[PDB]
């Protein structure tokens, strides 16, 4: 087409709406994964185990986020009894602390 200033303006306005759509879809995919993880945590941990992990996540988010993903995979496997109790979670944390701590 011409690619006169009016056509470029229209193509730039469409690019703006396409970028906003892309940002909204990425935000929704991120929220869906966070909401699925919370739903799984509520089932595979007792309320007291889930509270202890939340406390750790406040001050060491990277460590807690990795430990969560590990526990969800371990539940996926038949490696651990479900739901995971506060007592069993503390035994898992002691074994991790024996990264000489």
């Amino acid at each position: 087409n011409s690619y006169d200033d009016e056509e470029l303006e229209e193509l730039l306005r469409r690019k703006a709406a396409q970028e906003q759509k892309r940002i909204e879809e990425e935000r929704k995919r991120k929220a869906e994964l966070e909401s699925q993880k919370e739903s799984i945590m509520r089932v595979i941990l007792t309320p007291e185990a889930r509270q202890r992990l939340t406390n750790i996540k406040l001050v060491k988010p990277e460590f807690a986020e990795s430990l969560e993903n590990q526990l969800i995979a371990l539940a996926q496997s038949g490696r651990i009894k479900i739901p995971i109790t506060d007592e069993e979670l503390k035994q898992i944390l002691e074994q991790i602390s024996q990264q000489n701590r």
